[PDB]
């Protein structure tokens, strides 16, 4: 479509560039971007096809992705470029998670699970409201990586209630229930405090307990 | 028995998270470091589950990420650098674990001597990724290593496709592509800058994804 254009015409110009340039790793600064870019369209091509709430933001990411790249379409620098096509991977990565998300909460029973699933993606759509409104790439980037941490962390409540769910050891029973209260907590205070950077080191302190079992619990 | 890593990653974490604590946009610049460490470390866990040629290199990249590791642990902006090293590690790893099955999986002699082609370059890319000292030369090393394992992936599939597509246009269109993919390979053998394998790649990877984006 206008994805596989606009990156493909993206690609030959960097390429170009990196023709007329004679710098060590200038050169490789322009090809990766270039690499990154066909990297996206793999994705971006990928994800069109694989809850019509969760059918809505796909639309607005792909729409904000489809915004980046006409961006970096309309730049000359290859740093805000560089910056711009990993926001849109980032975009893309998040997009892939919410597949993944939707398809657990189809395959989950527990009601706890389900309805931390709707707080998470109101967090998520304010996010992503907030990077669809907001001038600055890395403004951007910061909102759609915080909402990226937070479907990873839904991601890892879904599995810690399967650990609780099926685990003999009453250790590891005890200990999970421990964690997944904890992540609770945390994610009705990320809900609580608007600043993206307090969410985040909510999250990254509910990984660090959810890992530290995981790695526990792990089969050797 | 090699989870040391996790040890080593959680300190970082750890330490990185109480920076954070007591320092604008420095907090966030500080918790996406302590969250690339995190991933990297869900990669460990995703390589715990999944040919001895395969595990030497497990080890391999492993200990080059353990040396990344250790190095962050005694280097104070420069750990987000080293650690976007390992995380290339990692990938790079999981991609020779997704290879090694449609390798064992492929019965085509072609697909096979460009496997073995595209193998010996990326072994020689992480022999000198072991050798650099320099961080940066390192990823440019095995950023190349991982496209060069996305072009065989890719290979693989337009083989696949040749080899069951219907139409006799399709099927002749593929075999052109690979060909000149063929072709863009052992150049990129000639080559030892990697910045011109990367060219290459990137220059085969246009003709692969162009009929691939066009065949519906």
């Amino acid at each position: 479509d206008e994805l596989w254009k606009r990156v493909k015409k993206l690609v030959t110009e960097l390429l170009e560039q990196a023709e007329r340039a004679g710098d060590p790793e200038e050169i490789f600064k322009l090809l990766e971007v270039a690499q990154q870019l066909l990297w996206l369209a793999e994705m971006f091509l990928r994800l069109a096809a694989i809850d019509p709430e969760i059918q809505e933001l796909a639309e607005r990411v792909l729409r904000l992705i489809k915004r980046l790249l006409e961006e970096a379409e309309r730049a000359g620098d290859p740093r805000r470029i560089k910056e711009l096509v990993e926001v849109a991977l980032a975009l893309a990565k998040l997009l892939e998670m919410f597949y993944r998300l939707k398809e657990i909460q189809e395959r989950a029973t527990d009601p706890e699970i389900q309805e931390l699933a709707e707080r998470v993606l109101r967090l998520i759509k304010k996010l992503l409201k907030a990077a669809e409104e907001a001038g600055d790439p890395r403004k951007i980037y910061k909102l759609v990586f915080v909402a990226l941490v937070l479907l990873h962390l839904l991601q890892t409540f879904y599995r810690l209630k399967e650990i609780q769910e099926k685990a003999t050891d009453p250790e590891i029973q005890r200990k999970a229930q421990e964690v997944l209260e904890k992540i609770k907590r945390l994610l009705e205070a990320a809900e609580r405090a608007g600043d993206p950077a307090k969410i985040l080191l909510y999250v990254i302190r509910a990984q660090l307990l959810a890992m530290e079992l995981k790695f526990a619990y792990r089969k050797r």
